[PDB]
C-alpha cells in the first residue's frame, strides 16, 4: 500500500534467526550481520548463544572493506544504555499493540498453509538425495514499519555480505499472524521501501532481489518445527507464547527434547553444541578447561620491596605463560603509593598500558596462536585506551560492570564485539572478609549473574561472549568458598570462570621438595611449605574443575596447571568406548 | 568308640568366626585363625572381613598354649584333591554320625528359626569365613575342639560350623558325659592357666549340632563370606549354589524394602592390625628408596614423611654394598627413633605401617625375625621365590603382601608388551597369585593387588590400565605412578628440572584421579604435595 511508506514513528519488536554454513568464519559473518542489523533495522536488544547444529536427518577480506565503504542509515544510531524497553515487555505478553499494517491470517489458515510448505520441502529433499549449520537468534527494537518492509531490507543486508553463506529469517513481529502466498515487487518499490531507510548511494544488488522474496510467513514456517530455532529461542524468550503456538516456547522446547527421546531414543542435545565466544573463534560450552594466566603487575614489580614498574619483567613473564601452555593472560594492575608516605603513586593505567604495548610490539616483532588478553579493571578510562589501541581481547570486571556500567558501550564497536567477565563480589578487599551473610549463598550469587547477564542483553552485548565468575574468596567464609565449589552444577549452562589460585580457602582444607612458589623475597621453612601446599590444593581443584568441565581457570601457576589437565585429559581420551564391555566379555568367555 | 576310632582322616569344613568388638575385631578373628591353623587342621581359604548389621591376656594365651598332637607342614601347595572333591560333591566316606534326610533338615531348621523368632518379643558384627582341610574325625568332635577354643580366649567370639563334607545332620538333646569332652579333646590335643576347669563350661553347650549350620542360607553375612570362597558350590540341602543364593538375597532385598544391602555391609581389609573399609580412604604410601642413603638421613627422610602425611613407608634398596646392607639397619634405625620418642607416649597411634620392597627371601626373613616390616611388597606376586609366602605367618602373626603384576626383569621388561586382552590378563594374573596365597592359608583380606605401572607396559598400556581401574572395585588396590616415563609422556610439547616438575604435578592429576577411582593406597615420592590435594578433594566432598 502508501501505508508500508506512511512515516509515522513506530516502533516494532522483531525477532530474527541468523545463520551461516561456513563454519571457519561463523563468527565474523555472523557478528558482521549482527552490526548490519543494529546499523539498518533498530536496536538489538536480546541474542541467544550461538550454535553448531546437525540437521533433522572464502576469502574474508571482501567483509572487512565492505565494513568501510556503507552506506549511512537514515535513523540515528544511539549507543545509550538502557535499563528496561517497554515495547519489549509488551511484546512478550501480548499487550495490545497496534493492528498489522499488513493484512493478516487467522490460526487455522496459518497452520495449514505452513504445513504444505513443510510437506511440499520434504518431499523435495526426497528427490534431492543426489554439514554444520550455526545458528544464532536475536531480539530487534525496529522502526521498519512491517515485516515485508523489514524482509526488504534483511534481503538487502545478505546481498552486501555476498561479494548459504548468510541466512537471516524473520521468525516474529509483533503478535502478527501472517501468510502472503505470490510476491513479486517490482524493482521501484524495493528501492523505494530501501531509500525509506537507507542513504542509497548499488544497482547490481536490487535485481537479485526480485525473484527473491516468493512468500512471507509470520510466524517464520519452521518456527515449531525446527528444534535448532526452538533451541535459541529457548534462551531468549521461554515465557513467550505466540497465538499460533500450542504453549509457551519453553515448554515447545522441553517437549521437543523429551519425545525425541521417548520416541527415537535421541538425545537431541548431543549433536547440537552450545558455543561461547573469547575472542573470534568458536569455543564449545563445557568441551575444554582453559588455563589464565595471572599476570599482577603490582605484584610482578614492588612484592621484592622495589619502587619501579619493570615492564620487560613482566613481558617476559608473559611469554613464559604462553610457553607454560595458558590460553589467555589476565593483566592487572592498581593505583599503588609505593614508599611509606602513600601520596607520590603510579596510575593503574601507567602500570598496565605500558607492559601491554610491549608485548604487543614484542610480539609483532616474531613472525618467525596469538594468547587472548584479558584486562582485569573496573575502569572505563583504562578499558578504552586498551581497546582503542588493539591490546586486550576481554574486560575481566570485578564488580560485574556495576562500578561504572558505561563501560558495556566499550564493548561493541561498529565492526568488532568484546568478551566479558562477569564477577560477584561485596565490598572491596579491606570490607569484604565481613559481607558474608547470604540468604541463599548459591542461588544469591547466580541469580545476581544473570541478572548482569541480560542487562548487559538488554543492551546488545551478545549472549555468547559473556562469562560468569562467582568470585572464590570475594565476601565469601572459606567454607563458602567450598560450598560454591560443592555447587558448582548451577552454572552447567553457563560459560563458567574461576579464580581459585593461592587463596586463603585453600590452606583452610589442609590439616596437621621441588618447590611451586618461586620467592620473592626469603621466607622462612614453615611458610614455604604452607606454599606449596596451596599451590598444590589449588591443582586439585584445577582436577575438580576438570571433572566440571570449568570453561576456564585463573591461575598463577601455569606449568602445574598444565601438567595435571594434559595427564587428565589423556586418562579420558577413550579409544574404543565399548571396549570396557567387550573386553570384558572376552575374558569371560576364555 | 568309633567317635574316636584311630583311623587317620582327612576331610573339610567351612566355619564361620564371628564377633562384636570393632576395637579389637582383627587380634581376635585372627587369634581364632591361628587357634584353626594349630588345632583343626590347614587353612586352605579364606574369605574378606566384613563389617555387617543384622586383650593383653590374649597375647598371653598364645606363650602358653597346649600343643596339638597333629602335625603343622608349611610346605606350599599347588592343589587339595579333597577340596576339589568337596567343591563339586564327589563321593566321601560315610558320616560316623548319623544323618537325615533334605525334608527333616528343613522341618528341624523352621522349628529353630521360629522358635528365635518368637525370642524377640517376649548393633556391630565381624564376620569371616574359612576352609579348613581338617584330620578331625567328624563334625561332633571338631564343635568340642572349637569350644575349647571359645573358652581359652574367653561372648568375644563365635565359631560355628557352617559345613562338613557333604554331610545332612541334625542331632539333637546333645549330652556329652563329662569324660567325654575331655576323651576327645585329648585325641588333638596334649592335655597337661586353666586346668579342668574349662571343661565344666562346655558340659552345658552343646545342646544339639546342626549341618550346615541352620543359619547358613539365612543371614547376608554368611551368604556374603562364603560368595568369596565358594560361589559354586551347592550343598544337597540348598536350592541353588552359593553365588545365587547370595545374588536372590541381595534382589529380594532391594526389590522388598529398597535397602540395597550392601550400604550397611562393608568389606574390610587389613593392611597391619586395624580395620580398612575398602573403597573409603585413599592411603598415601611414601617412597624411600636406600639405593637416601646414609642409615640416619634415611630415617630422618622416613620422619619428614609421617608428618608430611603418609600412613605407609615403603622402602627399598634395589631398583657393590648388597640390598640387605642397604635396608635393614635402616630400619634398625628407624625401630630404636621410634622407641626413643616415647616421650609422647600418647601418639602410639601415630607409626607408620611399614612396608619392604623385596623379593629375597633373604631380606624378608631377617625384617620380620627382627619385628622391622608388616607388609611384604613383592613386585613379582611372590613368583620368584614362593617360598617366600612361608614368611607371610608365624604362631601369633600374620602379614599383609602386595602383589604386583610385571613380566622379565629390568632390561627385558620394555620388550615384553605384548597382551591378549592387556586389562583383564592382568587382572586375572593377579587373581591366580591370590588363588594360590589363600589355598596356603594367607587370609585373602591381607591381599592388595598392584598393576605395575611402567613394568612391561608401553605407556598407551599403562594409561589404558589406569582408565580401566574399575576393575579392581572388589578388591584393595594399591599402585605405583610416582615419577614414572608415562606421565611425561601425556604432557603436549609446546631443561632437566623443567620435566621433573611437570612429571610431578602430572602424577597429581593422578592422585586426584585415584582419589575419585577410590583406590585403596598410592605409592608416591611427593609426600605433602599429594595429601594436599588429598586433603583438597576429601573437603569439597564433605558436606
Ligand atoms: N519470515 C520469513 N523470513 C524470511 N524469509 C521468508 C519468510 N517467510 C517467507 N519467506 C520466504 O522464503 C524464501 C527465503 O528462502 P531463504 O533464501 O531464506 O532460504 P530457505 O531456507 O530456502 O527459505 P526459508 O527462509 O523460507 O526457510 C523467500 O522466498 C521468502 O519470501
Ligand atoms: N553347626 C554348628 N556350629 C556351632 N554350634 C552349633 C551348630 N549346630 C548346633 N550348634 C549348637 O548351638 C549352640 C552354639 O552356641 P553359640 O555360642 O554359637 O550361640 P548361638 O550363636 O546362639 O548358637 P548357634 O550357633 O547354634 O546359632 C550350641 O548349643 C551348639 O551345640
Ligand atoms: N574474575 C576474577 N578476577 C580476579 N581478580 C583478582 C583475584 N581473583 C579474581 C577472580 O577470582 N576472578
Ligand atoms: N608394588 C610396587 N612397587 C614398586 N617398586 C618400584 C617402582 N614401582 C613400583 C610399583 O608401581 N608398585
Ligand atoms: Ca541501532
Ligand atoms: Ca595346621
Ligand atoms: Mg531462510
Ligand atoms: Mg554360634
Amino acid at each position: 500500500q502508501e501505508l508500508i511508506l506512511s512515516e509515522e514513528n513506530k516502533t516494532n519488536i522483531a525477532v530474527l534467526n541468523l545463520g551461516t554454513n561456513d563454519r571457519r568464519n561463523a563468527v565474523l559473518i555472523l557478528e558482521t550481520a549482527l552490526h548490519l542489523v543494529e546499523k539498518y533495522l533498530g536496536k538489538i536488544i536480546n541474542t541467544s548463544y550461538l550454535y553448531e547444529t546437525v540437521p533433522e536427518y572464502y576469502d574474508v577480506n571482501y567483509i572487512n572493506e565492505l565494513m568501510q565503504n556503507l552506506e549511512e542509515s537514515k535513523y540515528e544510531e544511539n549507543k545509550e544504555l538502557i535499563d528496561k524497553c517497554e515495547e519489549y515487555e509488551t511484546f512478550l505478553k501480548n499487550g495490545k499493540v497496534d493492528n498489522s499494517i499488513l493484512k493478516e491470517v487467522n490460526v487455522e489458515n496459518y497452520l495449514l498453509e505452513c504445513n504444505n510448505i513443510i510437506v511440499k520441502n520434504d518431499e523435495i529433499m526426497k528427490n534431492n538425495l543426489s554439514s554444520y549449520f550455526y545458528n544464532l537468534t536475536v531480539v530487534v527494537k525496529t522502526f521498519v514499519n512491517d515485516p515485508l518492509s523489514m524482509l526488504v531490507v534483511i534481503k538487502y543486508i545478505e546481498e552486501l555480505m555476498k561479494r548459504r553463506i548468510i541466512d537471516i529469517d524473520i521468525l516474529f513481529f509483533n503478535d502478527f499472524t501472517i501468510f502472503m502466498k505470490n510476491i513479486k515487487l517490482e524493482k521501484n518499490m524495493i528501492y523505494k521501501i530501501l531509500s525509506k531507510y537507507i542513504h542509497l548511494e548499488p544497482q547490481e544488488i536490487i535485481n537479485n532481489m526480485v525473484d527473491n522474496i516468493e512468500f512471507l510467513s509470520i510466524p517464520h514456517v519452521y518456527t515449531t518445527h525446527r528444534y535448532s530455532i526452538l533451541l535459541c529461542l529457548n534462551d531468549m524468550i521461554p515465557e513467550y507464547k505466540h497465538n499460533v503456538l500450542n504453549n509457551t516456547i519453553r515448554c515447545l522446547y522441553n517437549k521437543y527434547v523429551s519425545r525425541m527421546k521417548e520416541q527415537y531414543n535421541i538425545n537431541i542435545k548431543e549433536n547440537n553444541k552450545r558455543i561461547y565466544v573469547l575472542k573470534d573463534r568458536i569455543s564449545y560450552l563445557k568441551e575444554k578447561t582453559n588455563i589464565v594466566g595471572i599476570l599482577n603487575v603490582n605484584y610482578d614489580s614492588f612484592s621484592d620491596g622495589g619502587i619501579f614498574v619493570e615492564p620487560k619483567r613482566a613481558v617476559q613473564r608473559m611469554f613464559e605463560m604462553i610457553n607454560e601452555g595458558a590460553s589467555v593472560i589476565d593483566i592487572g594492575g592498581e593505583s599503588f603509593g609505593p614508599f611509606v608516605i602513600p601520596n607520590p603513586k603510579i596510575s593503574e593505567r601507567d602500570l598496565v598500558v605500558p607492559v601491554l604495548q610491549l608485548f604487543q610490539k614484542e610480539w609483532n616483532d616474531i613472525k618467525n596462536a596469538k594468547p587472548i588478553i584479558s584486562i582485569d579493571t573496573i575502569n572505563y578510562n583504562v578499558f578504552k585506551e586498551c581497546v582503542d589501541n588493539d591490546l586486550v581481547d576481554i574486560l575481566n570486571d570485578i564488580s560485574a560492570c556495576t562500578n561504572n556500567p558505561e563501560i558495556i558501550k566499550l564493548l561493541k564497536k561498529k565492526n568488532k564485539f568484546y568478551s566479558v567477565v562477569l564477577m560477584h563480589k561485596r565490598g572491596n578487599p579491606h570490607t569484604m572478609d565481613k559481607l558474608t551473610n547470604y540468604d541463599n549463598l548459591v542461588y544469591d550469587i547466580k541469580n545476581y549473574l544473570e541478572q548482569r547477564l541480560n542487562f548487559l542483553v538488554l543492551n546488545g552485548i551478545p549472549r555468547y561472549r559473556i562469562l560468569f565468575d562467582i568470585g572464590l574468596g570475594f565476601a565469601k567464609k572459606h567454607d563458602q568458598s567450598i560450598k560454591l565449589l560443592q555447587n558448582i552444577h548451577v552454572y552447567d549452562e553457563y560459560p563458567l570462570f574461576i579464580g581459585y589460585s593461592r587463596k586463603r580457602f585453600i590452606s583452610h582444607c589442609m590439616n596437621d621438595h621441588n618447590w611451586m612458589f618461586q620467592m620473592n623475597y626469603m621466607r622462612k621453612d614453615k611458610d614455604q611449605l604452607l606454599y606449596q601446599k596451596n599451590i598444590c590444593g589449588g591443582l586439585a581443584i584445577a582436577s575438580y574443575s576438570y571433572y566440571k568441565k570449568v570453561d576456564l581457570i585463573r591461575v598463577h601457576d601455569v606449568l602445574e596447571t598444565k601438567s595435571v589437565l594434559d595427564v587428565l585429559t589423556k586418562i579420558d581420551q577413550v579409544k574404543d568406548p565399548n571396549s570396557s564391555s567387550v573386553d570384558k566379555l572376552a575374558a569371560a568367555l576364555e
